[PDB]
């Protein structure tokens, strides 16, 4: 009717292509995916609408809290006998008069326990605490130290500004929104293990094979990246008539193919491959493909080594002009189905010590997921299946020991997975990579993922959990139903879940899968769809604004380029879309009225856009009066977000161990095709600008801005904020540390800025470390700059598996740095976990003393 036709237009605006364009898809899987089996996401809507409007407040404004309630030991010493001073504001007045209160509370006070003391001070479930200057609310019962804002105040010794609002005022801001089902929501066999035959797949011809010496098709059965059998060749034929009509015979027995087994295609010319394509041998209904099939082949491999592409996308190229290879897979005069779990469980049951072996299990468990496991070690893990259960973290290595060529082994391993003890979520994430493709294995991780991930940990790893959706071979699966439910229960999760999918829409390998996912999110996200629509039109206004600035690239600032930006932002169509919404880079920051005098274009080779937005809050001055965000268009920001996510994980590990590393990872998001946003850090200047364009001017600026008892802190933190970025630069192999890539805050805290590429491709810093000494090396303060570095990598080395699992997931992301696992070998190269950290230290000095010529 009218409302359904109305709703379907902004949904197509928020995703970029119409909803009706999904109705013309002929694929039964796509239409079946959109049907009511996936619209059970109404359970998310029913959950968030259950205890309205409190549940709608929790959904719209989810708490930004910490994973661990317990405060670090060194941070607990920053308090005053377990007390934190907070300023409580109660504003009841005609227009703008504000009342200020100061409280003496514990650091772990309940958010509604602050009200009791604040009201008691005023009067020597009615109010809520909002952070002054942003839309952050203390709605959930969590310790104040657990909340990110108050803990960050203890991080830097800042003053926590919290103000009082009546809960009825926030509730009135959340009108009820209901979920309505769409039009398309209305609406024996033969086992695979009973047919005694070998796998036999016919190659007929290539419709539009890319050729301009002979052409042959290279095929192989794969389960992840390992070969499920010997690859089978095809007779070479002339390029003019690539007609093959050959029934290739595979050494793999038909009642031996695993559920996730798939056939990989490769048209090769003599031996350079021409095109690649993977075909799932089964379907989402557990049906082995039969009859004639047509597949359009993807473009020339993936810049990889071997001919086939075992890991990738299982499907036909959306472009119909791509080389199309038609195949006649099977003909058994019946419908052949992969057996149910009950048959498999009985099949496995039918078939069925304190030596160094128990100590060898621990050694294999602690090894990193790139140390190749030898066959004798793989056979070693085979015979200790009943003992590998005692060590839950051996499961990733056990799943590579089992051979998927054998029906009895895979059936035996299935019974292990169901009774396998739950593991840590960080380890369970590796089970969702390109390897480990078995649906029971792939679904085991999700069950532990949904039980042990917190909302903030999910927020840190959300960029990783999205990228592993592509490693799933079907549109409907256990992982997406976990991710979709999370996005429709938390606005903060849903905000970044939406923007991460939408950023990956220009990629036709995932546009079909992500487009269906976005539609299921946009249909049930509630009133946030119009907020998201405002952000989408605000960003797409800037995307065309930056693109039209790229037309006049050869121009200077304070000129045609600068005057075009000034005049084009005063236009009511431009200006209305560019205010009164929530910042894409932070859902709690309202990008209100613009400041045309405070928005400019940087005079750099990229020319990004400095954009300044007022803070429309009655108490905006208590945090910040303006939002500064860098909108740049032309360079990919996916590498930047990954590196900045490593920094956050790196500093969190160091902080929890009593190492007061105080590095600052600035906000970063990717919103489209190499388009993104950067959270500006104010009160910070590039070193290249500090030295106006001598090797002592850097220390002078820090000295005159910190005079008296505060001079030590500008030096105490400068050493700690420079040590953390030298280790992080070398561990991650980040590029040249240009003077323009580094900025230092007013109070000595410095950080690195141009990140991106990594793992490959008399200093004014030192005089500051020695507190202005001419020879820093001989000074005592230099030993603190080195002893703290030495105590640091042990935290990274003890937690190197996390930095490996999180890197194994971006292979299917299109980022050139992480094409293969060989690019993650740099992590174990610069950390050396196979060695001992008694001897891994010596490798670190030999690298710092070679580039810096001693020290
Ligand atoms: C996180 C961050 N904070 C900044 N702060 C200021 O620029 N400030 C802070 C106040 C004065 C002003 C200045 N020019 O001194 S810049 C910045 C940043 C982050 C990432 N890339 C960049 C650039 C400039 C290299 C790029 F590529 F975007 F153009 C900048």
């Amino acid at each position: 009717n009218r409302e359904e036709k109305i709703l379907n237009r902004e949904i197509g605006f928020a995703i970029g292509m119409p909803v009706c364009e999904f109705d013309m898809v002929k694929d039964p899987e796509v239409q079946d995916f959109r049907r009511n089996i996936l619209n059970v996401c109404k359970e998310a809507v029913d959950l968030r609408d259950l205890n309205s409007p409190h549940s709608r407040a929790m959904y719209v404004y989810p708490p930004n809290v910490e994973s661990s309630p317990e405060l670090p030991k060194h941070i607990y010493n920053k308090l005053d006998k377990g007390q934190i001073i907070v300023v409580i504001w109660v504003i009841v007045s005609p227009n703008n008069d504000k009342q200020k209160y100061t409280l003496k509370i514990n650091h772990d006070c309940v958010p509604e326990q602050v009200i009791a003391e604040a009201i008691r001070k005023k009067t020597r479930g009615k109010y809520i605490l909002k952070v002054c200057g942003c839309d952050e609310y203390f709605l959930e019962k969590y310790p104040l130290s657990q909340y990110k804002y108050i803990r960050s105040c203890i991080m830097l010794g800042r003053m926590p500004n919290l103000m009082l609002m009546a809960k009825e005022s926030l509730y009135s801001q959340l009108p009820m929104d209901c979920f309505t089902m769409p039009s398309y929501s209305r609406r024996s066999t033969k086992s695979l293990w009973v047919i005694n035959s070998a796998l036999r797949i016919k190659i007929l011809c290539a419709t539009y094979v890319n050729v301009n010496d002979k052409i042959y098709v290279r095929t192989g059965i794969y389960h992840g990246g390992e070969p499920l059998c010997d690859n089978v060749n095809t007779q070479r034929v002339p390029c003019s008539n690539p007609r093959w009509n050959e029934w290739l015979n595979y050494d793999i027995y038909i009642p031996d193919l695993p559920r996730a087994a798939r056939l990989c295609l490769s048209i090769c010319s003599v031996h350079c491959p021409l095109a690649w394509g993977n075909i799932n041998l089964f379907d989402y209904t557990d049906t082995l493909v039969s009859g004639k099939m047509a597949l359009n082949l993807w473009p020339v491999p993936h810049g990889l080594e071997d001919l086939l592409n075992p890991i990738g996308v299982t499907g036909s190229n959306p472009n119909k002009e791509t080389p199309c290879l038609e195949l006649e897979f099977d003909w058994f005069s019946s419908v052949v189905k992969f057996p149910d779990m009950s048959v498999i469980e009985e099949h496995a049951n039918w078939s069925v010590l304190r030596e160094n072996d128990k100590e060898q299990l621990k050694a294999i468990s602690t090894r990193d997921p790139l140390s190749k496991i030898t066959e004798q070690e793989k056979d070693f893990l085979w015979s200790h299946r009943h003992y590998c259960v005692t060590i839950p973290e051996i499961l990733p290595k056990l799943l590579l020991s089992v051979k998927w060529n054998s029906r009895d082994e895979v059936a035996q391993m299935y019974c292990l997975v169901k009774d396998w003890p739950p593991i840590k979520p960080e380890q369970a994430m590796e089970l969702l990579d390109c390897n480990y493709p078995d649906p029971m294995v792939r679904g085991f991780a999700v069950r532990c993922l949904e039980k042990y991930l917190t909302d903030d940990k999910l927020s840190q790893y959300l960029i990783q959990l999205v990228q592993v959706l592509k490693y799933e071979q079907y549109l409907d699966n256990l992982l997406v139903r976990f991710l979709l439910k999370k996005a429709l229960t938390n606005q903060r999760i849903g905000h970044f879940f939406f923007w991460h999918l939408k950023s990956e829409m220009h990629n036709k390998t995932v546009s079909q899968r992500f487009g269906l996912l976005l539609e299921s999110y946009c249909r049930a996200c509630g009133m946030y769809l119009k907020h998201l629509n405002r952000q989408v039109e605000a960003m797409e206004k800037l995307i065309n604004l930056t693109d039209i600035l790229k037309q006049e690239k050869k121009d200077e600032t304070q000129k045609v380029q600068m005057k075009f930006l000034v005049e084009q932002m005063r236009r009511p169509d431009f200006m209305d879309a560019l205010q009164g919404f929530l910042s894409p880079l932070n859902p709690a920051h309202q990008l209100g009225n613009l400041r045309l005098e405070e928005c400019r274009i940087m005079s750099s080779a990229k020319r990004p856009l400095w954009l300044n937005w007022e803070n429309p809050d009655i108490m905006s001055e208590l945090l910040f009066q303006n939002n500064e965000i860098i909108f740049k268009n032309g360079d990919d920001l996916r590498q930047d977000m990954l590196t900045l996510q490593i920094i956050r994980i790196m500093e969190n590990i160091w902080q929890n161990q009593g190492l007061d590393l105080r590095m600052l990872p600035y906000g970063c998001l990717s919103i489209g095709d190499c388009v993104g946003l950067i959270e500006v850090v104010r009160n910070s200047h590039t070193i290249m600008q500090i030295q106006c364009k001598n090797s002592h001017t850097l220390h002078q600026w820090l000295k005159d801005k910190n005079k008296g008892e505060i001079y030590d802190a500008a030096i105490d933190l400068f050493t700690r904020s420079c040590a953390g970025y030298c280790v992080a630069t070398f561990i991650l192999g980040i590029g040249d540390r240009h003077n323009s890539n580094i900025m230092v805050k007013d109070d000595g805290q410095l950080f690195h800025i141009d990140f991106g590429h990594f793992l490959d491709h008399t200093q004014d810093f030192l005089i500051v470390i020695s507190k202005g000494a001419q020879e820093c090396t001989k000074t005592r303060e230099f030993e603190r700059f080195q002893e703290m570095c030495y105590k640091a990598y042990l935290a990274i080395r003890q937690h190197a598996n996390l930095f490996i699992n999180l890197f194994s997931m971006m292979l299917g992301s299109g980022m050139p740095e992480l094409q293969s696992f060989d690019d993650i070998a740099y992590i174990r190269k610069t950390l050396a976990l196979d060695k001992t950290e008694q001897e891994a230290l010596e490798y670190f000095m030999k690298q710092m003393n070679d580039a810096h010529h001693g020290g």
